[PDB]
């Protein structure tokens, strides 16, 4: 009855994350310890702090302290979650963890204070190596009483911090095939929920000539993935989704994933559609635009926008740089399509894993970082601002088209798609025969 702890894995993956820290590239250069906190969990937000629990557990745990030190790693947690710990503490007999620090584990009090065990973690920090720099994530601010008197405690050290999100990041970027095998399977999930349920409501909404709201559409979407029917053998209690569902129509749109569906009525024009399913704790995503009718004009945008994908796959491959796939992206808009330039979205992917979004693995014009089979990404690209020459009404004058799939690098060469959703505008069209 007790959760079980892949303890292979943990071993597997600590290892790693130690082979990468001390080959000290980038920010891991010149750390002595990595201290990882987190408390209570508000949620809301993606975390590095639970996602390398995630990797290294297979769970989350709150108010729990890990610090990663050159010869040792110490856990401070509830007396439930050292229990769970004990699975990997406790090396038994197993080889695997020969290539492991030891694990000593600290039994954190609601009450009766915890300054002995602070002052542990905190001695082992200052005999680390120079003692002097830590690794964190910065942008991890868990609330929380435990929380506060642990780096209240810390803080008075004055150590030297540094962020080691990106180089994390890196680390674990590449995926093992049971990972793999996970992101496989959510994208499945997510193409299953959109050709089965979303795309077919979307068709009955326009069929019908129903005023529906964006947010009462992104609701149902919810609710579909409640269902067995639509979860190609999942069961429920292993998705969720990844942001709440994303549609947008009628000249409002934003083609990004940090916001919610508004609250008007679709348009039956052009309609972004993103959603993705979270499985097992990895994201998959998808984004599909739905035009109702399209003319020439817009079946000729949407085409090379297809195009674009297509070259951006080719070039989606081991060892380039993200920045350098970007410029080929957009040197074919420069040739083809010049009018397009500030039209296109900024960004054309980032890297997707147990978090939905690596802010340090977007495919943007900066990102210097190199590729590498066994990577997986959401390619996403967009045209916002587009004019319909036919419209009069507000509603009508303007439109959008964005198309996002979950992808595979390889190596020699185009990367591999594991959303199956076909697009082409056969498929993607509302056509009045329907």
């Amino acid at each position: 009855m007790a959760v079980t702890l892949d303890k292979d894995a943990y071993y597997r993956r600590v290892k790693r994350l130690y082979s990468n820290w001390r080959k000290g590239e980038d920010e891991y250069a010149n750390v002595d310890a990595i201290v990882v906190s987190v408390g209570v969990d508000e949620e809301i937000v993606y975390a590095k702090s639970t996602a390398l629990q995630t990797w290294l557990f297979g769970y989350e745990l709150t108010d729990t302290i890990m610090v990663f030190c050159d010869d040792k790693i110490i856990f401070m947690a509830s007396k439930k979650k050292v229990e769970f710990l004990k699975q990997i503490a406790n090396t038994k007999g197993n080889e695997n963890a020969n290539g492991a620090p030891a694990i000593t584990l600290l039994i954190r009090e609601k009450n009766e204070s915890n300054k002995s065990s602070f002052d542990k973690m905190i001695e082992a920090i200052k005999e680390s190596k120079n003692g002097k720099k830590i690794g964190v994530f910065s942008k991890d601010k868990f609330p929380g009483e435990f929380m506060k008197s642990w780096n209240d405690c810390l803080n008075k050290e004055g150590f030297d911090k540094i962020d080691i999100s990106a180089v994390v990041a890196y680390t674990i970027a590449v995926k093992e095939d049971g990972e793999l095998n996970l992101m496989k399977k959510a994208a499945s999930i997510t193409s299953e929920v959109f050709n089965k349920f979303f795309k077919e409501r979307v068709m009955e909404i326009v069929d019908a000539d129903e005023k529906v709201r964006h947010s009462k559409l992104a609701e149902s979407v919810e609710k579909a993935i409640e269902e067995k029917k639509y979860l190609a053998g999942a069961d429920p209690s292993t998705v969720e989704m990844c942001y709440p569902p994303i549609i947008q129509s009628g000249g409002n749109y934003n083609l990004k994933f940090s916001v919610v569906s508004d609250k008007n009525h679709m348009h039956f024009g052009a309609i972004t559609c993103a959603m993705g399913i979270r499985f097992k704790s990895y994201c998959s995503n998808l984004v599909r635009t739905l035009m109702v009718d399209p003319s020439q004009e817009v079946q000729e945008n949407y085409n090379f926008l297809l195009q674009l994908q297509e070259e951006l796959l080719k070039e989606l491959r081991h060892g380039v740089k993200i920045c350098d796939v970007y410029n080929a992206v957009m040197d074919v808009v420069k040739k083809q399509k010049p009018e397009l330039l500030n039209k296109i979205t900024k960004n054309l992917g980032f890297g997707m894993g147990i978090e939905f979004r690596e802010g340090s693995l977007v495919i943007n014009s900066k990102n210097q970082y190199k590729l590498k089979k066994g990577m997986v990404f959401s390619i996403n690209l967009g045209f916002s601002d587009l004019t319909n020459k036919e419209g009069k009404k507000p509603e009508e004058k303007t439109y959008a088209l964005f198309i996002g799939d979950t992808v595979l690098v390889d190596e020699d060469g185009p990367a591999t798609v594991l959303t199956s959703v076909k697009k082409k505008v056969k498929n993607v069209g509302i056509f009045l025969k329907n």
